[PDB]
């Protein structure tokens, strides 16, 4: 339960080197299941699509999961 | 397939009966399941949380309810 907007959004997402791929931009969703499928982030000054089967973890920052993971 | 925050926040949400319940100040999603649960308008501090349940299209704006 969380809130796209004021939440999830301008979070910063870390790849599995604790490197900062960027920021929440907008969220992609599927049409017919409603569901999530990837996450747009945004460079700064221009966009990456990173598919949501990617994300391991949502706290403070977004974690996505190690190639192994 | 549809961006969320581009093309959802911030369409007004009508009704069944072509009303004005709000807009869409933002939208609430399951992030286990993968799953949008309802959208949250703007108001007429105050919030109403209509279950994304219903939304029967989106377009300019948003229509929702009928004889379900």
């Amino acid at each position: 339960h969380m809130r796209i907007v004021e939440e999830m959004v301008g979070k910063e997402v870390l790849d599995s080197s604790a490197k900062v791929i960027g920021k929440v931009k907008d969220v992609e969703v599927d049409i017919e299941s409603q569901a999530i499928e990837s996450l747009v982030l945004g460079k700064g000054g221009g966009e990456t699509i990173v598919p949501y089967e990617m994300v391991k973890k949502i706290g403070d920052k977004i974690l996505l999961k190690g190639p192994e993971e």
